[PDB]
């Protein structure tokens, strides 16, 4: 059930790709996030987004740190980072991370092969 919402209620099914990187002084770990012309710029405006929601299987993930990729002034793709200050929040981003490549490849929508439920 695991899914990324940028309101929380706005289930996406995009493919953004996922990429592991250090912060600018290399103490806590963080991993940047790539989103290709998302819907959420139908819907919300990129600027009135100041954070990212990421429901887990067990818990969820506050994201404060998200900035909108725009190209000459024409909005096309987001990016997002999510710091992992904590320990146990690792246990949280592979488990993730493992269960969302294994339903979507990079390349499959985690929409059709993912069934919607009314419940959250």
């Amino acid at each position: 059930m695991a899914e990324i919402q940028f309101s929380k209620g706005v289930a996406e099914t995009v493919v953004p790709e996922v990429r592991l990187s250090k912060s600018k002084n290399g103490q806590s770990g963080m991993a940047k996030f790539y989103f290709l012309e998302p819907t959420i710029l139908a819907k919300e405006s990129t600027d009135d987004i100041t954070g990212m929601y990421l429901i887990d299987d067990e818990g969820e993930i506050i994201t404060r740190e998200v900035k909108g990729k725009f190209i000459n002034g024409r909005p096309t793709a987001i990016e997002a980072t999510v710091i992992l200050n904590s320990q146990p929040e690792w246990d949280r981003f592979m488990r993730f991370m493992e269960r969302y490549g294994a339903e979507n490849g990079l390349g499959f929508s985690k929409s059709e092969l993912e069934h919607h439920h009314h419940h959250h």
